[PDB]
């Protein structure tokens, strides 16, 4: 089964404590080594991680778990791939380098970067593909809240996607999504990801 960089666990302990829950029984349940959160260059089971996020959200009645966990994460969780991104010439180049090398973060993640004459914007379509996992709802929300953070780091602090899209229906509150994502958020759609207009995409880092 695919691994994912254990930086994607950053904040797990802190958030679980914030919610009054003990993180250790969850980590043991999903076969995530305790302490791996703070072990640089370590990697964890993607399947165990996505299931743990679901379990945390369900059992603590925290529908915005993944959105909230992003506050401890952002671009730095990409480790070597962040170094590459920050070195690009423009926001488009930084995001497209993340896409090219996202397998280094996890082989189960695919980013498709597309622009067409027929539609506005550059689209960043995102997929988690791993044999046998439940649909990773909390994982997708964590991924998009992280992406909004990456856009602000690479694009400057007023930078925003034009839209975020999810495959699932809205779970958390309107306020939760607006605070994490900002822009227009579309739910229940055929694709997951975000779009950036060409003005922003062309902005130098
Ligand atoms: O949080 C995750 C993955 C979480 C989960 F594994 F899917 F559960 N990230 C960070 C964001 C992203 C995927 C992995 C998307 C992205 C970009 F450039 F599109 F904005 N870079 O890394």
């Amino acid at each position: 089964g695919s691994l994912i960089r254990a930086t994607n666990l950053w904040g797990y302990t802190d958030l679980m404590r914030e919610l009054g829950a003990d993180p250790l029984p969850f980590l043991r349940r999903f076969d995530i080594p305790p302490g791996i959160e703070h072990q640089e260059d370590a990697f964890m089971s993607l399947a165990g991680f996505v299931r743990m996020l679901e379990a945390s959200a369900a059992e603590l009645d925290c529908p915005d778990f993944g959105l909230r966990l992003a506050r401890w994460q952002g671009l730095g969780i990409l480790g070597p791939v962040a170094v590459i991104a920050r070195n690009a010439a423009t926001l488009f180049g930084g995001l497209e380098a993340i896409g090219r090398y996202l397998y280094v973060h996890s082989p189960a993640l695919t980013l498709t970067v597309s622009s067409t004459t027929a539609r506005s914007n550059v689209r960043f379509g995102y997929e988690v593909t791993e044999p046998g996992i439940p649909y990773p709802l909390q994982g997708y929300e964590l991924s998009m809240a992280n992406a909004a953070r990456m856009i602000r780091l690479l694009g400057g602090p007023q930078a925003r996607a034009r839209v975020f899209s999810f495959r699932h229906a809205q779970l958390g509150t309107d306020a939760a999504y607006r605070e994490a994502l900002g822009c227009t958020v579309r739910f229940g759609r055929t694709w997951c990801g975000f779009e950036v207009d060409h003005r922003l995409a062309g902005r130098p880092i």
